[PDB]
């Protein structure tokens, strides 16, 4: 056990092990408090969050379980890890507090194209890496639900990671009206038409690699119909064989409302970008999810020649999810996180 030291930061008391220095509060959120800081131990600045009233209810002690889980598992180079997860308790009877250890992101997406496009070298890396990640994440029958350029990590060589998974449910506030939360959404869950799965996170993919090509939002809705409205006059309205797979009644009726669309000439949208950009463009932007590339097809897609090798786009190990259906107490979900928080191996 490590010796820990408190101190008071910002109205918020922190109690680290030894090793953490220098912290310095970085941001502040309902999920919980940040701060940077330098570890000692392995040279690297990293990240501490304190999870936020992480017991208070069954709904927050199984969120921070799902979220305690998931990160222990991820594993590769595109995709954030866990250096570190560590608790001031001596006992499961005095446990009340979970801090996570992760490298320190210094830039995101939109610090390398807020309002600006970039090479077509640099498209063809940045969504190399992506789709790198996402074959790992969807081999474990991980969905992320929530790709947007704010939670992508980019350093200055262009290495990306993909962080801040879709954990909780977000709110129909965060939802409303002009905001990048709802920007890259499929609409299959923008407008809850099915059950959805693990193509959602493609068709995010595809808004992401637009953006980059010319320097613009590629569906920026006012509201969930406007953006419909914008969808659709890319890649034409619904046919039969889709309007048969949406179960909501009324969703179906609204769609059937709408004068009909061809799918529009991606050449003549995307002017002058790679032809190669422009045909993964038209596999990934597929309204029938059922349709759409995959991570693992895309890896091989001519765009990405310079960058693919089969002998280096690792698969995850099996992740067990089989506790999202469990029906446990508070103290039974607390006392699942706890073992998890102790049998913690950090990385090499
Ligand atoms: N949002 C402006 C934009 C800029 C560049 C390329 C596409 C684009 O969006 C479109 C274009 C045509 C139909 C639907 C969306
Ligand atoms: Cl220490
Ligand atoms: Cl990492
Ligand atoms: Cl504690
Ligand atoms: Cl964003
Ligand atoms: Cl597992
Ligand atoms: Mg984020």
């Amino acid at each position: 056990r490590p010796t820990f030291y408190r101190q008071e930061l910002n109205k918020t008391i922190w109690e680290v092990p030894e090793r953490y220095q220098n912290l310095s509060p970085v941001g502040s959120g309902a999920y919980g408090s940040v701060c940077a800081a330098f570890d000692t131990k392995t040279g690297h600045r990293v990240a501490v969050k304190k999870l936020s009233r992480p017991f208070q209810s069954i709904i927050h002690a199984k969120r921070t379980y799902r979220e305690l889980r998931l990160l222990k598992h991820m594993k590769h180079e595109n995709v954030i890890g866990l250096l570190d997860v560590f608790t001031p308790a001596r006992s499961l009877e005095e446990f009340n507090d979970v801090y996570l250890v992760t490298h320190l992101m210094g830039a995101d997406l939109n610090n390398i194209v807020k309002c600006q496009k970039l090479t077509d070298d640099h498209v063809q890396f940045l969504i190399y890496q992506i789709l790198r990640g996402l074959k790992y994440i969807h081999s474990a029958d991980i969905i992320h639900r929530d790709l947007k350029p704010s939670n992508l990590a980019v350093n200055e060589d262009c290495e990306l990671k993909i962080l801040d998974f879709g954990l909780a449910r977000h709110t129909d506030d965060e939802m409303t009206g002009y905001v990048a939360t709802r920007w890259y959404r499929a609409p299959e869950i923008m407008l809850n038409w099915m059950h959805y799965n693990q193509t959602v996170d493609i068709w995010s993919v595809g808004c992401i690699m637009a953006e980059l090509l010319t320097g613009r939002t590629l569906f920026p809705g006012t509201d969930h119909i406007d953006q419909l409205k914008l969808i659709l006059r890319l890649v034409g309205t619904p046919g039969a064989e889709l309007l048969k797979k949406i179960s909501s009644e009324s969703a179906r009726n609204y769609i059937q409302s709408l004068a009909q669309m061809p799918k529009m000439n991606f050449a003549n949208v995307f002017i002058g970008a790679n032809p190669l950009a422009v045909d993964l463009l038209e596999k990934m932007l597929v309204l029938d999810s059922d349709k759409r590339i995959t991570a693992a097809q895309a890896l091989a897609h001519a765009y990405f020649a310079q960058y693919h090798d089969p002998d280096d786009e690792p698969v995850a190990d099996p992740y067990d999810q089989s506790f999202e259906s469990r029906d446990l107490l508070i103290d039974e979900w607390k006392s699942l996180t706890y073992d998890e928080v102790i049998s913690f191996v950090p990385p090499p």
